């Protein structure tokens, strides 16, 4: 772990991050995964709540070449671990074992379209549920109950930074998933 | 107002920016709203025309953590990150309960999938018209006639920076709307 | 006439100049690799030796992104303007649309196809001979390359994202029979919508 401007970044490779995520699936508790970049670290400077959340996440992966370039001053970061690429690699691995995934986030139809694209890419992928990221506080509890009841183990949150990390942290004791990871615009790129 | 590398940035919070926009609706003249970030501020360095436009806009909101981090050097730094996408949604949220909105910009059907989405999110929202942002100089005057005749008060321009600010500025005396704001890729994220 | 911005060579060209360069590339019977470096790309090249080697071997590196253009202000001869990759791609197509077989490779399912339908409506006369998504397998790779070659494509726009797009073009540089091969990032997604 190297603390880049208050935000702790885990000194892991793409392979190492993927292995950490699989190991997290063996523990029956929620693990918060975040992919900090230059924008995220800058957001943490002004936002004390956001920085507190980052300092409490299970894995902070070095998304973005900015952080990796800055780390060259320090034992620097081994490689750029992209959040989109990590999500796809982690999903690729876990489709063969049938781990229940839930997609929460983005505009209407984006999550169902990404689910369709991921099924075509990774045959045997178990995406147990989807919901858009434009829900209200009243709708929030019904989405949480849906995830919990559907038996979801991996939850990908595409609400954008800091919204995704803040949502996961606020509901950390309400969610019964093994991994909860902020993915941002990831659902938009795969759905098109 | 902070002078970040020649570009004036308004020292406002999310709430303050929304209230400013609501008050702009009470003045019978066009108000140009821009959401500068590090990419925009850097564009202004080499583009004198663009920097002149940004020094002539009614409200420059600090979108992007870069500007907000840079402001930490000043005696009076910026209070928070006021994201352009988040501002556009919060403003629409308030005025939905019947201010006439027009969506101009993005590829074919994006502005229309955006409109349909905003109508589902904010019931009662009056989006009086939409047009794609890939129009010709001939088509330009028919769009401007459409906005003016349809009685639009708020105009969201999704042409990208600096294209959106330059389009608004060039047509500042041809448009009969109270607010004209550059929203870049806000239309694609809400449409999905 | 080239600026070494942190190991990555950037061509000191304007929007017009870049377009003319591309039009002249069409007169040479060999593949030309076009890349649009920005601060993210430039930074990716620092840790990725393979990627920096590719960027030092491309035919045209256009100044996409204000960061590079701002950094260049330090040099005796700075960069004249930003040459945005999306804007370059559209201006180039605009021209060649009246005359040139284009192939769109990249992005999610139906994105390249919707980008083709939109470019056909924007630039009437545009000859887009084929499209394919960018989530293909190594087995599917050769059928796409055969499709591009057999359909007689001259211009190939690769929307795979940096560094994936430049690495794909470079790895297949001697397998592709096109005159121009350019990394266009998320350009297909903005035009398709
Ligand atoms: O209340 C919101 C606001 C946005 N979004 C989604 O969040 C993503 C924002 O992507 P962005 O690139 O801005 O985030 P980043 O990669 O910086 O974290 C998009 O898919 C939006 O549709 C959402 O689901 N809920
Ligand atoms: O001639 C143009 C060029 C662009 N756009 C739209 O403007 C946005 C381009 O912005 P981008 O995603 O590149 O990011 P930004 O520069 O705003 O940060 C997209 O909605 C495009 O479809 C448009 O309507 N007309
Ligand atoms: O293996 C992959 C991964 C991504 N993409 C596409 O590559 C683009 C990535 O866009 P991005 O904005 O991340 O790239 P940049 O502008 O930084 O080069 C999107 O259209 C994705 O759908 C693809 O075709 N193949």
């Amino acid at each position: 772990r190297l603390d880049i401007f208050g935000v702790p970044i885990d000194r892991v490779t793409m392979i190492q991050a993927v292995d950490i995520l699989n190991n997290f699936l063996q523990e029956n508790r929620l693990h918060i995964v975040a992919t900090p970049n230059a924008e995220i670290v800058m957001m943490a400077q002004k936002d004390k709540e956001y920085m507190e959340i980052l300092n409490n996440t299970d894995l902070n992966v070095p998304d973005g070449s900015g952080i990796v370039f800055a780390s060259k001053v320090f034992k620097p970061l081994p490689e750029r671990v992209a959040g989109f690429d990590l999500m796809l690699e982690f999903i690729k691995g876990i489709s063969s074992k049938g781990v229940k995934i839930y997609l929460l986030g983005a505009a209407c139809q984006v999550a169902e379209q990404a689910r369709a694209n991921l099924e075509k890419l990774y045959p045997g992928v178990k995406i147990v549920g989807t919901h858009h990221g434009y829900f209200t506080e009243e709708e929030e509890n019904k989405i949480i109950e849906e995830i919990n009841n559907k038996g979801a183990e991996v939850l990908f949150v595409a609400l954008g930074a800091p919204k995704q990390e803040k949502w996961i942290y606020k509901n950390k004791d309400k969610l019964k998933v093994k991994i909860a990871m902020g993915v941002g615009g990831s659902f938009d790129v795969i759905a098109g």
